[PDB]
DNA sequence: AAAAA
DNA sequence: AAAAA
DNA sequence: AAAA
DNA sequence: AAAA
């Protein structure tokens, strides 16, 4: 009888709760909510964060990050989704992906694993392409594991390691950085034009080590921009930053008069601005909770190096700025550190007059309750920057609730053209 | 001794002349200047056009049309580009297309043809872009040439053939056009309610046939937009319209006392706005020339049908707005019009009552001197959208510059980072 | 932006 | 946006 | 007339 | 000091 063929803009809620666990230094999706083109999104999340009952009392607040992406259809399926648009009612089916068979194979997604093993791409592939743009070093290899029954229990389960906040050791000069460059003078002759040559071109690869290993960085030297739609990569709406803090309880009874007990809680927000969603595609939210590197047995470079140069001790301008980079090992900043080519990176050539490293006493070492990095950090130094969860059991008390929980309600309101409820039930 | 890392803004005056020449509906490029990215580009273009000289008098003006586009290097090389500018000093050289050994193999690229048979093919690839994006009918497929010299003579010598001026037969419903559409009742009773999603499906397959066979399209009707990014297609810079008129010159001799010829010369200016370079590409330029599509042996449609019936004559709006389109044939429009399935096309219902056409009277036909479609235009759909530059011969003289040419001056203004000639020759 | 300026 | 508000 |  |  009657056709419809338009829709009002409506006033959708969206708003749910969200009640989330997890490790420190492991990226994990909180929420997300798919949207159509030509929306309105606006949103807004009140919670509090919580960590597991300490050992002792508060000694180191923890930092935590709140993130907001958009992410179109048309980055994670390509070609496929714009056949799929042009088609209409008669289109294909879009691919999917496989998962596992236990109940909790896509916690990192923010999402139950339903049971019939199968699920849509786009939270998967999404996810891999916000890590890969903005988390990880730009030097390592990029993560390309096609369905997520390909990652690992701890992966799955928990998320992505992602790397210390910036020291020394946590954010070495790149590994591809030279601190020689050669030349084919003649026998008995050299070129100088030929030498103006050589330096020029050694600039060009400097720059791209140090600040330029992506295109829209290359891009950006030369003064132009680059959309998000030119390297498919998501774009960022809001980025949330604060510290969390709580209270210690005391013990009365005969045994534990005299100790005390912290917990930490701490109420957030993370508003982000109205957007207008240009075409289909989801918006994710995601967590990030770390602590600031401190390392029990860490020490000064003068200190580790023992016989001083004039070069070390001096800082003199001219020689300060005119050296190539330094490499040293782990042995000159921690105790029983390696000397070993995997314990081998490179620094500023006085980068010890620029900073000064935090001393814990001998007194603190082994000592349950205080989140510290027992030791020296392991591995080479891929192993070396991101973050490992393991090394923090000693500050916490066993909960099934991991080592940080939060409970927050997500306040969204779109402004959609859809048509009612009653639209879509009555024929007439 | 002294190495350079940087350069100011300097004004670079890319100023050139154009002697160009060309035939009847055919594109063809007249200016081109390379950039790069974060430059400020302006452009100026003064001129006067021409035609060639009439065997008559002025009868009708011409329409002229001046596009300016804008191309990004990524859109024509892809993940090449990439790679190339992250690569710096020893990249990979870029690919080429083979051309022809002829001097005037390249004209439509605005261009004269290297001895040596090989180009860039940045300029041949923007040409096709340009051609696919804005000026083909939406409905007929693409052209996909790989090389210059895979074109034919008529392509490569004067461009591609554009479609006429919009009229009945020039602009007729997309050949995907349905008078009927079926359902599958059963054989003593129907679902009405299934009948109802019938319609919604017939409504949306008819969106994609009149307004959306593109998917920019597509996006557009949901409220949304697409950068032209999105769907890699050139950005539109300017565009200019004007009419060619002149004047007469009479003869004063014994034999041509009492005769005219008319000569077409007319100035223009094409001003583009200030416009921020983001990526290297190039800048493109290109002009078209069409006559009004009026035919010498066309009348009107109720005069060709003879026998008139209601719906014909009534003009009834109930009966207007709720038939399905009509196929007519070219008989009905075209003295000596075919009746076949090639002859044939579907129009709107009532069309006949929304334009009347033009009269020519039988002296005016097979004269020489007056721009006239001769008959009727021949072919199929596809040659009958066309032009066809062949049949505007009777109106010229005979010359070596073609149906038309024009000389004009582009002022080009852009302000780059670039040393200045006595840094790049100076050592020190 | 085909339809006098 | 790690570095009291 | 519907957000009955 | 260069746009000598």
């Amino acid at each position: 009888s009657n056709v419809q063929t338009s829709a009002q803009r409506d006033r959708i809620d969206l708003s749910h709760l969200g009640f989330l666990s997890g490790q420190i230094g492991r990226l994990k999706t909180v929420s997300f909510s798919p949207v159509i083109a030509g929306d309105s999104f606006e949103l807004d999340a009140v919670g509090a964060l919580r960590l597991s009952p300490l050992r002792r009392g508060l000694a180191i607040d923890s930092n935590v990050d709140y993130f907001t992406f958009y992410i179109p259809y048309r980055h994670v399926y390509g070609q496929t989704w714009i056949d799929f648009m042009k088609d209409g009612v008669n289109a294909t089916p879009l691919p999917t992906v496989t998962t596992g068979i236990d109940m909790d194979q896509t916690a990192y997604l923010g999402t139950v694993n339903p049971t019939s093993g199968i699920m849509p791409k786009f939270l998967h592939q999404s996810y891999l392409n916000i890590y890969n743009n903005y988390f990880k070093a730009p030097w390592m290899p990029d993560r390309t594991e096609a369905n997520p029954s390909n990652l690992n229990d701890a992966d799955s389960r928990y998320g992505f390691r992602c790397c210390h906040l910036k020291t020394i050791w946590s954010a070495p000069l790149p590994p591809q950085t030279e601190i020689a460059r050669e030349m084919t003078t003649g026998s008995t002759t050299i070129d100088i034009m030929g030498l103006q040559s050589a330096y020029a071109k050694l600039h060009t690869d400097q720059e791209r080590d140090y600040f330029m290993q992506r295109y829209r960085d290359v891009i950006s030297s030369f003064g132009g921009k680059t959309s998000y739609d030119a390297d498919n990569r998501p774009l960022l709406l809001m980025r949330s930053n604060f510290w969390a803090s709580g209270y210690d309880v005391d013990g009365t009874d005969q045994t534990s008069l005299g100790q005390f007990s912290g917990r930490v809680q701490q109420t957030f927000k993370h508003a982000v601005p109205r957007f207008f969603v240009p075409e289909h595609g989801v918006i994710m939210t995601l967590a990030l909770v770390r602590f600031p590197p401190t390392c029990t047995e860490e020490h000064h470079y003068l200190i580790g190096k023992g016989s001083l140069t004039y070069t070390d001790l001096a800082g003199d301008p001219t020689l300060v700025g005119n050296l190539p980079p330094r490499e040293i090992a782990m042995e000159n900043l921690f105790r029983s550190g390696g000397t070993g080519t995997d314990q081998k990176f490179k620094v500023a050539e006085s980068i010890w007059y620029r900073y000064h490293p935090s001393y814990v006493d001998s007194a603190y070492h082994l000592l349950e309750g205080f989140p510290f990095l027992q030791g020296r950090p392991a591995g080479n130094m891929t192993e070396r920057v991101l973050i490992d969860h393991t090394k923090y059991d000693s500050c916490f008390q066993s909960t099934q609730l991991g080592q940080w929980n939060a409970q927050a309600k997500f306040n969204v309101s779109v402004y959609r053209s859809i048509p009612t409820v009653r639209d879509s039930i009555m024929t007439s």
